């Protein structure tokens, strides 16, 4: 499987980019594609998060995602989608488990360091958004 | 919220002080106050652990807590009390989860490296004990 | 208690030997005996895994275990058997928890870095296999 | 303020040291301003990158190595980035690279040495225009 | 056996490197004998600390920086603590600090350089009496 | 390609630095070819190991220290293993061992200095035949 991961602007701000990538790297997942964005276009962000367009946090979320750089990465591995989701940790700081990326490093439900596709369907979708080629 | 954390004498003995503080630091909690005690007065210890005065381990616990230095720290952050408790890990070595401080580092129910307040009520209480000002 | 741990050939291949040993070392378990095997004899491997002789993976498993070096280690500590099992993590990569050795480092149900005895009975047994003296 | 061109070499991918190397540069507070992942760099880019070495005995082996796995090309930005990152990198020769340097700690071969860093202002501008034209 | 005075500078807090720096000194087996957290050090303590620099061009900027965030003052104890910790610290100038040193690995500015360490026996005694009178 | 003899000294066990030290050599890509755990090395092996020092003032204290806890004897293999691992090791004198070296980062005593490494081809062959006859 291939999954789409984003390193979010807060990781750059907090100098955690290598930390997060290294956790996935140490689990033996392989980078298939990678793009550095000094600032992602808002439209890309809005597409990526289209399922959230009616949520009260939608605009703050979009602002945050264009507030700094992003790295988009396609990772490949057996069951990569579910596995990276478990490494990522829960969105909520009251739930993300110590040992996960978010459990160890993130303290906010919004600024939470990392995106990972949550299903095969959304992976295909998100990979096409960030890597249309 | 603010929570009271103690680095216990075993952390000093095992050179784990930075390791433990760094875990909390990496989760983005801010130090509000901090005190180094070369040896905490026994009365302080007894006050801190007053709810345990009738337990069979009470005296050994007090002896341990004055057996070496302690750092008392007030940490501040959203939901800091519950969050630091989860990072800390369960008291019992048969239960504390890998990824938590105790799960990774502690092997004894007594010498377990770190105290953290378990509720808002006890936080206020413990902060007043270690930082009466 | 004493438990038998094997560092498997994949750990050597991936340069993870110190990483894994260090996790157990940091939990304060003591090495009682240790043997380095440039290649374990197949018969030893087959004895170690005798309960799996009827599984479809038995032969591939034996081939893997002689494909590179192994370190056998006897660790000692209170409840060392169950504790090291929890640090190890589940066999299945879909289940092993971030924070465990396998959850963090292993991505395959076969090549999973580390063996640890699962009970007192099997510990005694496995210790006698690797350390017959 | 300067920009320098870094390549993460194919041995870094093979040995799972990508984040380790990027992390050392990150902790030194250098900022990524461009980055491209190459599953396999074109021979000609490599030969152009090392055009100074084209008549050297090791040229063909060097170019072969450089196309034997993925690379990442990165432009780093910071005050005196060029000399400072050269210092982090360490000497080409494993007999001379100091512990604490990337190569001193991690590399054990004069050829397979994990990282390229531009060695001057002029070469930085040249290399940057090769990888990011 | 000697005592030396270390300050963790405000940039360390900003960049979440407090435990990282303390940890390097801890792993070298130096013992904390005094420690005080300052949410903001008094200007006058800072000016007294750096009184030697009072006529230097950078004095006002230095003092401003030093009161721009928290600091920790620490007295470390050990055999030849003064010269040894100075060695860990690394050169003031980022063009000269060796990789493997605190500043060589972590600092990228001559001013914002993370840590102060007493540079001699006499200055150690002076500085210790400033921060711990 | 060379082989060198390393001893992990009893202070490494006491301070839980076994994996830390082995890990530095591992990351440098040196391969273990022999390894033996000694819960307590025989006095005579130690005295033979250091026979060059037999008339030195520190000999008895050195031998006493060396039998005061476990040691691991390891034969490492790699290109120029002898000089390269000596470089990792760092100077005997804590006034001289460079940060980034094993001793520079970790050791704070001329006697208790964590690791032995053969210092030449001839001494490597001698020491290897002592520990692995
Ligand atoms: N209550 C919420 C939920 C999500 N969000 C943001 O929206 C993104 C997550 O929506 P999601 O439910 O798909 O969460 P993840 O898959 O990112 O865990 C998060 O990563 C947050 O940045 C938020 O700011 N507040
Ligand atoms: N069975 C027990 C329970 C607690 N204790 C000690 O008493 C303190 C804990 O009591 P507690 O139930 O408040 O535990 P924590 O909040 O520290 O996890 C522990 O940190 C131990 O040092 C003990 O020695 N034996
Ligand atoms: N479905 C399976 C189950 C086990 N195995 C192998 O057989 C060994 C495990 O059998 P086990 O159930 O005793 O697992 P652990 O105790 O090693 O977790 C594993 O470590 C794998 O190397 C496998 O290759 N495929
Ligand atoms: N004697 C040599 C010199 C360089 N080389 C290789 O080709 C590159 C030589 O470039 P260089 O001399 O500019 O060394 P660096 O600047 O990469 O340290 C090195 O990175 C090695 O990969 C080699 O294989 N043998
Ligand atoms: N040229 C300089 C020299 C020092 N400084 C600052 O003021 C302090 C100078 O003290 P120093 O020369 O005793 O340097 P260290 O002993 O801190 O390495 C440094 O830590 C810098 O923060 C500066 O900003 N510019
Ligand atoms: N002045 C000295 C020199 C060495 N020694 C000890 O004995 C060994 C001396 O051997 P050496 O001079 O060959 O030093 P290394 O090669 O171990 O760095 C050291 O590892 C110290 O443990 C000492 O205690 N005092
Ligand atoms: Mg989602
Ligand atoms: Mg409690
Ligand atoms: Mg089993
Ligand atoms: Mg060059
Ligand atoms: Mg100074
Ligand atoms: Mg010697």
């Amino acid at each position: 499987q291939r999954t789409l991961v984003l390193i979010k602007p807060d990781a750059f701000e907090r100098s955690l980019v290598a930390e997060i990538m290294g956790r996935i790297e140490k689990k033996n997942f392989k980078i298939v594609s990678m793009k550095f964005w000094s600032k992602a276009p808002r439209n890309l962000i809005e597409q990526h998060y289209k399922e959230h367009s009616e949520q009260s946090y939608f605009n703050d979320l979009c602002d945050f995602m264009v507030s700094g750089p992003i790295i988009s990465i396609v990772y490949e591995g057996t069951d990569a989608i579910s596995k990276i989701r478990r490494l990522q940790g829960n969105t909520n700081p009251l739930a993300s488990a110590p040992g996960t990326i978010r459990g160890d490093l993130a303290n906010d439900i919004g600024e939470n360091l990392i995106h990972a596709s949550d299903s095969e369907d959304s992976a295909v979708d998100e990979i096409s958004i960030w890597f249309p080629e």
